[PDB]
């Protein structure tokens, strides 16, 4: 059988036409045996002899797309150095573009015996693991465009593949829950009809159902196990697992791109599926274990900073190299249009490749900073301050409005002096962490009970209010107070200066019955239910198109404040401007906002001046009626466009016309906007 | 008309319709835009939207031949190492082209020439270089990058204008330039010689030192850089308000045509800034603590052995310029590879593994950058920091030990067969252990580092007074033998000698493993008078003489074909010697084993050495074996005649075909056939290459 030289790069496996360029790193390797895989259970294996950088290579002539192969490294076994190889485990190529199977878990799958955590396990992997595919990497984009939609023009949408379509009935059931139901044109109209602009996604890549959850009954839904970086989950393609969940999702991307949305990937490099020392040795444990995993002062063991097993040597060069290669290729060759990290000295060289990087430095950077403040200036970062502020004001903590002003206006105290723009905030009420929109204003405690675990994971503080009963209610007057609540959730999102991000099947009130932790939940806690709630969808499009119609909420710039034209200003609810003993006084928790739409300097794309019409943003967040003023001249009149008090959604029903000295009574625990033509 | 426009990519892009302008500093409060008039007059425009500290603009109808600059208003604190000062017109640190040349006055210095610490308001914009708006189109057409692998490589280091300023066959707009190295008379040249892939000295946009035009000299080499986008002007025929970047993808352009790579020599480490008493043209007043390595007390620069200056590899805008550079060079220049010089002096408490960690990560993966050739300068033999053997397996090195061990060994130094035999070899002691190749060491016997071919055989001690620091400057240590006389002679029995030996250099370099690299004009024996530094000289001490047949390049052209024929000298395994087919054999001249006792030996000054043709282990590219005729090489590195006998069976024939003591060239010249057990005496500094099938 022909096995040419061939070349160490790119890494994995290349298919050219006539053959197969394999390429694997391992500079613990000893020796390296590629393993081709046919459908009858047999092997053929071929080494990989040519050697460049601890890179090793050969080139297959005749190996084919589809075809299923894996690597096996002969090489020490001494925990007590770190090193982990052991040749009876087919691995996974870490540059798999396509992973068939799943995990059947046994003894085989593991590199130790199953007494002794630091001897040598003999039994082959290969019937038990997943298996990597070569691809063939064509497809016709044909006109694909990427929208390189600007930030203050930006709406993400967070949304699970399965969950989002789990559940659509206009959808043929073998599409539901998969990446090509991502495409269907119902789908897509809602999210185009909420004006969405981008989609973030759950973890796609390949995934491992942890064997913990798989004793126990339930499954990793929201695949925080990444084990392939370069390969889009298989579980959620319904055109099969041999290179085509790869046509898949690109066709999803390709389908997205048509509507004009971006695709953003939440991605996972922190951690791998292999867990810590007892876990499985699937890919880089047995590929090479000191350059990939940070361990711990004693190299049996793993640095565990995430609760998550292990962690990625991020120092290394090839976990940077690995890193890079994957982000590149999911834009690149997957059409991609941005990520989000969560990388729970060490991220120095990390911070500089992503800087100076022509394709990923381009796209759409955000992070979870968890850290808050301090990403580099090219990094949006999610604003949790921001969610627990919001989440305090509507609740009754009782000296938020200070901060609050803040949040609303862009969070300048976290980012202005970094030197970067309101711009920066990604803020959000709710996301897959934590509480649904509607759980929020239904449930003062988490009920993870279904979880397996005690009800110990999951965030501890919710700054939730259950608007008087815990759960389920008949009350009418709860139900309704409820319904306003996330009401003034939606509207304080829609409304404040940043990038808002929705947490998908809020639009509808989506619940997880007070589950605030659903990551093993594949079922109807956490799908989508698609459809009182008519009132809730209609209120979120008009709350989106009011920010997308009016770019005063929106803006490249920070407020200037009073300058020794004013662009804003603060009121009492009695209409007179607001000292600083206003800010401190015990019970305040209302307040008017002006924005004056006159007063935005940032020019258009082509030099053009930006104008909008002016707002009063009326807040009445204590648990009585409060009478607001109007303040302004007496002939000037202001059309009323939000009250979340009205139970039919104002918006879309749009209000009457108020004078300027005129009073206005405030529901308690409730928002009305004023919109005057200046 | 000013639009808000983009902040990537960096530098002035022209899109058809105008020029998209974005420019990094942190330390400015607010960065003018500035457009030169033929006049001398100026329009500003203020570079107004900032994102991660890039200031950017775009400028409808602003196009191509566009002379631009920055001016920086923000603070000039020295104390705090913050030297921005409005007055200077700065660079675009990204220009395409940079048109001009520094006119020497105290209006380039940010300082007044009385007080260091004080603030030079004078306008810089009369006297200092520009930069251009460039038009990036250019048909390639079917051009390929010859991706040459290592062990087919023949460098060739030249620079550009000494390398065809006296060529008779170009006219005379076209010698000395990037044009020039177009001509199909030099192209010739470079394929008739075996060379595959020729590399540039410095052509990188540098400046002229003060100190050099202040003494009658300039800068030749060109290891002061200023803009890493640019082709310096100065070797341009076409002009240099956009036409020099034409030209120098002319020349790439014709040079793969003829399947010739290029090779950049790069000068990341330093800037024609120099320390705090240089000038200020770009950097130092964009954003002087982002740009460069300073000391503790923040007035003064850190330095890499006395350039002046260091830049900041940590800094990640100093990455982001240096990989923008390369890929730049690469994707829109064509350019093949690059030689670097990442050499720094650090305080003792910084070490260099932690200073060039990033810039190696960075390198290592980027798709376009790490494909090409790598090949670093490593820290010379004292003064450690990346000494040869020490740079990641990735990368090839300029292999100094070699040139050392084979200066030593033609020079009759004690014990030099021992560590010959290494360098013959590949180096295994450099590369080996680290996981690399015999491939990863570029051999050299001279480069433009010293003495040339001629002058190494010609001089003991260096003639550097010209260069005007007093002969201290270069190397001291050249381990060189004049032949018997100082200078030129017309004894003839030191002419042949000197002829001889530099046929032993270019013999010895051509048959050890690894990647040679000759020294331009040493295939016409250039000289420099015994200048071994001629950095300054800008003049014939240093431009190639061309001919108007000679031994020499005859016996050049002929060794680099006998290496290009046979495998057995290129390999890309290091030799496996004995256990077990025998791939190597060391035998003394009277023919038998090399014991641990005759390496050691005063005397040992003579060698045999067997190369196995047959023993060839790794594949070609389709996987089949690599076959070869196989050699005997037998050195004569003593000062006397000495007989050597043929190490083989009784009855097997075998064909002479190197034989340096030949003065008319052997090769080309065909020699006679012997035998296994026959006795042949080889004369003094004498090299004997047998050969069978
Ligand atoms: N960067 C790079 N360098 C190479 C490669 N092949 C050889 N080198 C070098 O050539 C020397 C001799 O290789 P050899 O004749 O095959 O002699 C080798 C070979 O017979 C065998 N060996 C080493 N590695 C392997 C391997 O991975 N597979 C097999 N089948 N044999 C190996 O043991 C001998 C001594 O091995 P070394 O100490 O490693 O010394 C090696 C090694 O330094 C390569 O593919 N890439
Ligand atoms: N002509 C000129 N004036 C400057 C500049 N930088 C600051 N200022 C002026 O001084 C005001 C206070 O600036 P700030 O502290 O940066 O507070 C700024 C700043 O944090 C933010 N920001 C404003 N423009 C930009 C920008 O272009 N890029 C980024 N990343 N942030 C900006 O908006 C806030 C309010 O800015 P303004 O309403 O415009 O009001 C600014 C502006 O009038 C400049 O480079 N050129
Ligand atoms: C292994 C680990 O699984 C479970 O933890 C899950 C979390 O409950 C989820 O909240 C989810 O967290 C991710 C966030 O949703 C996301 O926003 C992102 O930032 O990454 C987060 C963490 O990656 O994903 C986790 C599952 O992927 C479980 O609750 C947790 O207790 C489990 N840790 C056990 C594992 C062993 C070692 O294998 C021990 O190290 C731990 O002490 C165990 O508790
Ligand atoms: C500024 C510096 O100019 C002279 O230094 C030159 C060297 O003599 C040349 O040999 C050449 O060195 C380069 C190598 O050829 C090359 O292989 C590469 O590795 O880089 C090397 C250094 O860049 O190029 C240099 C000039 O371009 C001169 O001999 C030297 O004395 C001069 N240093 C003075 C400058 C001042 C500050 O401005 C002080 O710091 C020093 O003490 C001065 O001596």
């Amino acid at each position: 059988m022909q096995v040419w030289p061939g070349q160490a790069y790119p890494l994995g496996a290349t298919y050219d036409g006539a053959g197969t360029n394999f390429a694997v790193f391992s500079e613990a390797a000893h020796r390296i045996e590629l393993c081709l895989l046919h459908d009858d259970g047999s092997e053929t294996a071929v080494e990989l002899r040519e050697t460049d950088a601890f890179v090793r290579h050969a080139y297959l002539p005749g190996v084919m797309p589809g075809q299923r192969y894996g690597f096996r490294v002969h090489g020490p076994y001494a925990p007590e150095r770190g090193l982990r190889c052991n040749a009876a485990k087919l691995l996974l190529d870490p540059y798999a573009r396509a992973v068939s199977g799943r995990v059947r878990w046994g003894e085989a799958v593991y590199g130790y015996p199953f007494g002794r955590p630091d001897a040598r396990n003999d039994l082959d992997s290969a019937p038990d693991t997943m298996t990597s595919v070569v691809v063939n990497p064509y497809f016709d984009w044909g006109d694909d465009r990427r929208p390189r939609t600007e930030y203050h023009h930006t709406v993400i949408y967070e949304a699970h593949v399965k969950g989002l379509t789990m559940l659509h009935p206009d959808l043929p059931e073998e599409l539901r829950g998969t990446y090509a139901g991502l495409a269907h044109p119902s789908v897509i109209g809602h999210l185009r009809e909420l004006g969405v602009t981008a989609l973030e996604l759950m973890p796609v890549h390949q995934f491992v159902n942890d064997h913990r959850l798989v004793d126990a009954g339930l499954s990793n839904y929201w695949g925080y196990n990444t084990i392939g970086f370069f390969a889009p989950h298989n579980a959620y393609a319904s055109w099969g697992d041999r290179g085509q969940q790869v046509l898949e999702f690109k066709s999803a991307v390709r389908a997205l791109h048509q509507a004009g949305i971006e695709v953003i990937l939440d991605v996972v490099y922190n951690h791998t599926a292999e867990g810590n020392h007892l876990g499985p040795t699937l890919s880089m444990r047995g590929l090479d274990n000191p350059s990939y995993y940070r361990l711990a002062d004693d190299p049996r063991y793993y640095m565990d900073t995430t609760g998550t097993g292990n962690s990625l040597l991020m120092r290394s060069p090839h976990v940077l190299q690995l890193i890079m290669d994957s982000l590149r290729y999911w834009v690149t060759e997957m059409h991609v249009d941005g990520f989000r990290f969560d990388l729970a000295d060490r991220l120095s060289s990390f911070f500089d490749l992503v800087q100076q990087d022509p394709v990923v430095s381009q796209v759409k950077l955000i992070a979870e900073p968890w850290q808050v403040g301090n990403f580099p200036p090219l990094w949006t970062e999610w604003n949790g301050k921001y969610r627990d502020c919001v989440r305090d004001l509507w609740r009754g903590e009782p000296r938020t409005l200070a901060e609050f002003a803040s949040r609303l206006t862009g969070s300048s105290d976290l980012y202005q002096d970094d030197g970067r723009r309101p711009l920066a905030s990604v803020n959000f009420v709710t996301c897959h962490d934590g509480f649904t929109l509607r759980d929020l204003v239904s449930y003062n405690e988490k009920r993870n009970e279904a979880n397996g675990e005690g009800n110990r994971d999951g965030e501890n503080y919710n700054r939730s209010w259950n608007c008087g009963e815990e759960g389920e209610t008949e009350d009418v007057g709860i139900t309704e107070l409820r319904a306003r609540q996330m009401r003034n959730f939606l509207a304080t999102l829609m409304l404040s200066q940043g990038v808002p991000m929705l947490s998908h099947g809020d639009e509808f009130g989506r619940t997880q019955g007070g589950n605030n932790n659903a990551y093993c939940q594949d079922n109807e806690v956490s799908w989508v239910r698609w459809p009182a709630e008519a009132t809730l969808l209609r209120f979120t499009r008009s709350m989106v198109r009011l920010r997308r119609e009016h770019p005063v909420f929106r803006r490249r710039r920070f407020f200037h404040g009073r300058p020794v034209l004013t662009d804003i200003a603060w009121f009492t609810p009695e209409g007179e401007e607001m000292t600083s003993r206003d800010w401190q006084a015990a019970h305040a928790q209302a307040l008017t906002v002006f924005l004056n739409g006159n007063a935005i300097s940032e020019p258009g794309t082509q030099g053009e001046r930006i104008a909008d019409d002016s707002f009063l943003l009326m807040f009445n967040a204590s648990a009585k009626e409060l009478e607001f003023v109007v303040p302004d001249s007496h002939g000037r009149y202001w059309r009323m466009v939000v009250d979340t008090s009205d139970p039919e959604g104002m918006p879309p029903q749009q209000g009457p016309e108020l004078a300027g000295g005129e009073r206005v009574t405030l529901a308690p625990l409730s928002l009305t906007v004023l919109r005057r033509p200046a």
